[PDB]
């Protein structure tokens, strides 16, 4: 469907290229499910007030890495090594799934960070409504975009003008609320969660870059350059962040004398 509309059926891979994709994609789907069972087990020292945050962590660690897991699978079903080439056996890849996939990643991203924030309420509510909407016109804008990567740069970028200003002005709402929150904020991680903020800035910006790869280099090494800069942007905004979250949730547990968290950090 999907699959003629994407740069990756333009080309016939090299062994090398299409052996270094299939093993970023499960490189990670390893990483995730491994994060996942060390958030899991984690949680169990985290405050209650902030114990949604973890459980979020987890909820993307197996969302991504389904998605993960999928696209290594739809990648080897798709093509067949055929006279020195894996060449293109039918229509089952794109990167489409990514797509739906924020949809879903994002908001839990986004709602980890509020409640660290402690924002609640009334004020926890709208603020994620806000984003949320932001994040889903960023996502779906650049969702149909992309659809038009094979055929048409102009509308690929046209349409990523407008996925960027939702993005911007998603970023300008956490960013106010990270800085006028700050001082809330316990153990002291007013300190950390700035560089919360620094991480999201550089890792979400890098899908931007892999959604232009088409636009400046349209070939199969684009196509790894992409695969490459998407995991280096997955892990980076979902697992790295995902253990700051972690971690300041367990500092603040802390600080607001929760003992299994005071326990914890004890102990190492
Ligand atoms: C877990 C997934 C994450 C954190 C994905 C974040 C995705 C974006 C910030 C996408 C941004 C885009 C633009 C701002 C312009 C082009 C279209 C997008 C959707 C790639
Ligand atoms: C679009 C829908 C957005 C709904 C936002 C979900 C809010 C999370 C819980 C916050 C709360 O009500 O305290
Ligand atoms: C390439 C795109 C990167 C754009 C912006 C963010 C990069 C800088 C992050 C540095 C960390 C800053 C800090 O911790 O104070
Ligand atoms: C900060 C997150 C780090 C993400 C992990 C990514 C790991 C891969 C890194 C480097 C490997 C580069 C080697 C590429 C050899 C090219 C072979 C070819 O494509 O033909
Ligand atoms: C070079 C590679 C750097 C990779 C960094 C990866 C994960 C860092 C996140 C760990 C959380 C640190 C908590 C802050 C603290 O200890 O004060
Ligand atoms: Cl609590």
């Amino acid at each position: 469907p999907n699959s003629m509309k994407n740069i990756e059926s333009l080309f016939d891979y090299s062994a090398g290229q299409f052996e270094f994709i299939d093993h970023l994609l499960t490189m990670g789907v390893g990483v995730h499910f491994a994060a996942l069972i060390f958030f899991l087990v984690v949680s169990q020292f985290v405050a209650p007030k902030y114990r949604i945050a973890t459980a979020l962590s987890c909820i993307v660690m197996v969302s991504a890495g389904l998605i993960l897991n999928s696209q290594a699978v739809m990648w080897t079903d798709a093509y067949a090594y055929v006279d020195g080439s894996y060449q293109l056996q039918d229509l089952t890849f794109s990167n489409g799934y990514r797509y739906v996939n924020w949809m879903a990643d994002i908001p839990c991203l986004l709602l980890q960070l509020l409640i660290v924030l402690n924002l609640k309420g009334k004020e926890l509510f709208s603020t994620a409504t806000w984003l949320i909407l932001a994040a889903w016109g960023m996502i779906i804008t650049g969702y149909v975009g992309q659809l038009y990567e094979v055929d048409d740069i102009a509308q690929l970028m046209i349409w990523g003008a407008v996925s960027t200003a939702f993005f911007v002005v998603m970023n300008w709402i956490v960013g106010t609320k990270i800085f006028k929150n700050r001082a809330t904020m316990l153990g002291g991680t007013d300190s950390t969660i700035t560089k919360v903020f620094w991480l999201m800035m550089f890792a979400w910006t890098l899908y931007p870059i892999a959604y232009l790869v088409p636009a400046f280099m349209n070939n199969a090494d684009g196509v790894v350059l992409r695969q490459l800069l998407f995991t280096i942007a997955d892990i980076s905004s979902k697992v790295i962040y995902g253990l700051m979250i972690t971690y300041i949730a367990i500092q603040q547990s802390a600080a607001a004398g929760y003992v299994p968290a005071q326990q914890a950090l004890g102990r190492i």
